């Protein structure tokens, strides 16, 4: 008898997308039902609606009345998805088929209730990297061990068997103590121990040090105690659309002679950043497709409004301008391109190494400043700025340097060669034998046993 899954996504395309890929994963190759409770570039359940994939929606409850214009962005996801517990309750009540295994997002993990009302085995999914996770847990133990502020903290926290994470690369949650999203947090780190198992979107080969920590380290499997499924790198799968501007231009560029810059579906320059990003692409003497979205200096316009003057009239041959949002996967994928300017969020991140690009980091939000130390320091396949982007402007010398850098110069080819690397071990990690192929198999297992 095949399996009944239940999945439940966040808000957001950058949280119900990577749902929908798991779902395919697990559906194309283990055979089982999927079932999303979510609260020309996709189409979602194509031809995938036959009692296959089925996405129930369920994204209704205002918090206009419970937060105000200063309250962070991961607090109001948690609200969201607390408001009303009850329709999700009920949801499930009115489930003709309950299913065997439900699945949460990162920010559906107050969903416990519920999993144990129904008792149904509980899982958790975490999007991004074993090192942020790792943190969110052991954050609980920190939360005491250190007294004050960590941007204050003159010396890096050194997580048990892992890393040592700098002040400067913290997630966003720990920038202030004195907010409800560290609060937030810290619970979170302590609902991960309550589920049945923790879903990771990453791979043995990536994050060999952090996955054998979480599993085996003493001090951690004393918070832990649960199973641990590497089953990534999980992304899109490269889309057909016939007419799409990049594209055509693409296709008369060379091999890998093309920079790609977006900053993901979140991301927003200031005003000035963004001249002096234009000037930097413009000095670099580099070919560019640049993703751009209006300057938000907390702003609906042409592209001409927000530009530098003449900017478009300059880079006409040199550079391809795209306004609010580009196929980001199937440019990615595309042979001329060979670089990629990123906010380092993960997402975007595994479409990069997955295509065996190199990037420059350029972090902004969420966890994508530890992200992109990790990228740099450790893996090598990334360059960032000498001053985290976030804390100061990054102006057009620094910025036409750096172009030059990946795009051209041996260095340049050494980070490249490297992404190509972790392409491979990618390619092989999801393969029918490699490490996430057979670590989602334990997961299958795992369902079965309950």
């Amino acid at each position: 008898s095949q399996l009944h899954v239940a999945i439940v996504s966040s808000p957001g395309m950058g949280h119900l997308i990577p749902v929908l890929v798991l779902g395919n994963r697990l559906a194309t190759h283990h055979n089982i039902k999927i079932t999303i409770l979510a609260i020309f570039l996709k189409k979602t359940t194509l031809t995938n609606e036959e009692k296959t994939i089925e996405i129930i929606p369920v994204p209704s409850v205002d918090i206009s009345h419970l937060i105000n214009s200063s309250t962070k962005i991961f607090t109001q996801l948690r609200l969201l998805v607390r408001e009303a517990l009850p329709k999700i309750h009920s949801t499930i009540a009115s489930m003709t088929h309950r299913p065997d295994a439900l699945i949460v997002d990162i920010f559906c993990t107050q969903i416990l209730p519920i999993a144990e009302e129904f008792n149904i085995s509980k899982y958790t999914y975490h999007p991004t990297t074993a090192w942020t996770l790792a943190l969110a847990i052991y954050c609980q133990v920190f939360d005491k061990e250190i007294e004050g502020e960590y941007v204050e903290l003159k010396e890096p926290l050194k997580i048990p068997g892992c890393k040592a994470l700098r002040p400067d690369d913290v997630v966003d949650p720990l920038l202030d103590r004195s907010d409800q999203q560290y609060e937030e947090y810290v619970k979170l780190g302590k609902e991960y121990t309550d589920f049945d198992g923790i879903l990771i979107n990453t791979w043995e080969d990536l994050e060999p040090e952090t996955i054998n920590a979480l599993r085996y380290n003493e001090k951690l499997r004393l918070l832990l105690k649960v199973p641990v499924f590497p089953i990534g790198p999980l992304r899109r799968k490269v889309e057909t659309t016939l007419n799409d501007e990049v594209i055509q231009w693409l296709d008369k560029q060379n091999n890998e002679s093309v920079l790609f810059v977006s900053f993901g579906s979140g991301g927003t320059l200031s005003t000035k950043q963004m001249t002096e990003l234009a000037w930097g692409l413009e000095l670099s003497q580099q070919k560019f497709v640049w993703v751009v979205r209006p300057p938000s200096d907390g702003d609906t316009r042409d592209m001409s409004e927000y530009l530098p003057e003449g900017f478009l009239t300059r880079t006409k041959d040199m550079g391809l301008v795209v306004p609010m949002w580009a196929n980001q996967v199937e440019i990615l994928s595309h042979s001329s391109v060979g670089g990629f300017l990123t906010h380092c969020g993960w997402n975007s991140t595994v479409e990069s190494l997955t295509n065996g690009v190199p990037m420059i980091a350029w972090p902004l939000h969420a966890e994508q400043k530890m992200n992109a130390a990790m990228l740099t320091e450790e893996l090598g396949v990334a360059i960032r700025p000498a001053v985290l982007p976030t804390k100061k402007l990054v102006k057009r010398e620094e910025i036409q340097g750096m172009v030059r850098i990946l795009m051209q110069t041996k260095e340049g080819k050494r980070i490249k060669e490297k992404a190509k690397k972790l392409k491979k071990s990618a390619e092989n990690a999801l393969s029918d034998g490699g490490s996430s192929y057979n670590s989602i198999c334990e997961l299958v297992k795992d369902i079965r046993s309950r």
